[PDB]
């Protein structure tokens, strides 16, 4: 076949349940999660060859990064209850990663406030049970999946795509066999 699973996918021997039809992981302190947003842009070039309207979620993982990295996972519940992931996924990948400016849970809220959001708004979402509830979306969906490494795609809570198998020497056939893959993987 030419697509087969342990080759460009794997598949769940412990299927889950419920879960999201396109999950994506990352941290911002993940290199390769960084090149997928700034470099290959997987997430927008994914959504451009699934149907109209289907889910995508992506959740920050708690493993890379110790103490900030918890709070980036707290972080981006903020940014997913006020809708406000694309003003600050760039600077959170940018802070952390190229001009690491990013050492404290002050100096991520200062990547909010310049991005527009109020401090008071900020604030509020940060300390809210609905955010409370967000982080601990975001640590069941990596749990369920026993997830140890970023990034990383699951289709339907069935099959995990393996870029490992895919070649890197041109970066533009590299994003279209990803969406492929997850195209095929989504019509199985
Ligand atoms: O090797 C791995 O663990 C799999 C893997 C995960 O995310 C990646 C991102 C890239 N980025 C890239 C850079 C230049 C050209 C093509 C791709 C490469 C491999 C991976």
């Amino acid at each position: 076949a030419q697509y087969e699973d342990g080759k460009q996918y794997t598949t769940l021997e412990k299927p889950v349940a419920g879960a999201p039809q396109v999950l994506e992981f990352f941290s911002f302190f993940c290199p390769h999660c960084y090149q997928f947003e700034e470099v290959l842009h997987i997430s927008d070039n994914v959504k451009k060859k699934l149907p109209e309207g289907v889910k995508m979620t992506k959740y920050h993982v708690n493993f890379m990064g110790g103490d900030l990295g918890k709070d980036l996972t707290q972080a981006w519940a903020v940014a997913m209850a006020l809708g406000v992931e694309d003003k600050v996924t760039v600077p959170l990948f940018e802070g952390v990663q190229k001009t690491q400016t990013i050492r404290s849970a002050s100096d991520i809220r200062d990547v909010f406030i310049n991005a527009g959001i109020k401090g008071e708004e900020y604030d509020a979402a940060w300390n809210s049970f609905v955010v409370k509830s967000l982080v601990a979306q975001q640590e069941k969906a990596a749990a369920d999946v026993q997830l140890r490494g970023v990034p990383a795609m699951f289709v339907n809570g069935k099959y995990q795509l393996n870029p490992q198998g895919m070649d890197t020497s041109n970066m533009d056939v590299f994003v279209q066999q990803y969406a492929d893959t997850v195209k095929y993987l989504s019509e199985k």
